[PDB]
């Protein structure tokens, strides 16, 4: 029990949009749930929802301010999360990049190391992500919540208008992906 279990305590409440859900996806009836199936799903289209990037927005609408928030991922070595631009494209094929308005942290493998006698792997791959946005400073930062090691820091990022908080399970697994209620 020190600071930073304290300061946890900020972290705030995210749902996610289910019009802005890749097809694939799945939510859950409280909306901070998401799983990605192998079947695409009959869904009444629009500009709003993700395809064929595997992506789904929080309802959120950052302008200004510091935020905090928290994702279970569990065992998953497969996942991306950060936040985009309100107005990105949402059927963009290529690559969800910085460029585009995408700011996003995508673990998609482990890193392991020659040891004695066969190879050891570095980390436990963290089960609880932290992202923390602070609009004024151009500030995206990522961390392991439990142990809170930095994962990743943007370059300064000149935000202008508005941020949604994105969620993308890149696998099919029998673990979804949930957003951390507030505490209290």
């Amino acid at each position: 029990m020190g600071l930073v279990e304290t300061l946890r305590r900020f972290r705030g409440d995210v749902t996610l949009d289910p019009d802005t859900a890749n097809p694939e996806l799945i939510l859950s009836e409280d909306r901070r749930s998401v799983q990605r199936g192998d079947l695409r799903q009959a869904l009444p289209d629009s500009p709003e929802r993700f395809d064929p990037g595997p992506c789904v927005l929080g309802q959120e609408r950052f302008t200004s301010g510091r935020h905090y928030w928290e994702v279970e991922v569990g065992d998953r070595t497969s996942w991306a999360l950060g936040v985009c631009r309100e107005n990105v494209n949402r059927k963009e094929k290529g690559e969800l990049s910085a460029g585009n308005g995408f700011w996003i942290l995508v673990f998609l493998g482990s890193y392991y190391n020659s040891s004695e006698r066969a190879l050891a792997p570095l980390r436990d791959p963290p089960r609880r992500v932290g992202i923390f946005l602070d609009y004024e400073a151009g500030h995206l930062s990522f961390y392991s919540a439990t142990d809170g090691s930095l994962l990743f820091i943007f370059p300064e990022i000149p935000f202008s208008g508005t941020l949604r908080p994105l969620f993308s399970p890149l696998s099919s697994s029998p673990t979804p992906m949930t957003i951390c209620r507030p505490k209290g």
